[PDB]
DNA sequence: AGACAAAACGACGCGTCGTTTTGTCTCGGCTCCCCGACATTCTC
């Protein structure tokens, strides 16, 4: 049976019958973590 | 099996669209300039 999941899988590529596969990022593949700033001096997160 | 990625749980909790309702400084004395309108007389 076909289960559903609610959450965030992206594309897995654009030509074909590729826009129709949705992936989850691999183990050890979040390597990059974004430390910004605003002019009042508040910090800001996000994980590319 | 391991350890990362993220979904799920929590009560909690604060934000958010769409509309309605609410709240908004107050009175006293005078003086002296100007103008407007409406009555009378007088000149043209």
């Amino acid at each position: 049976v076909r289960v559903f999941e609610l959450g965030s899988k992206f594309q897995v590529g654009q030509t074909g019958n590729k826009k129709g596969k949705y992936v989850e990022a691999a183990k050890g593949t979040n390597l990059f973590f974004a430390v910004y700033e605003d002019e009042k001096g508040k910090r800001s997160y996000e994980t590319i």
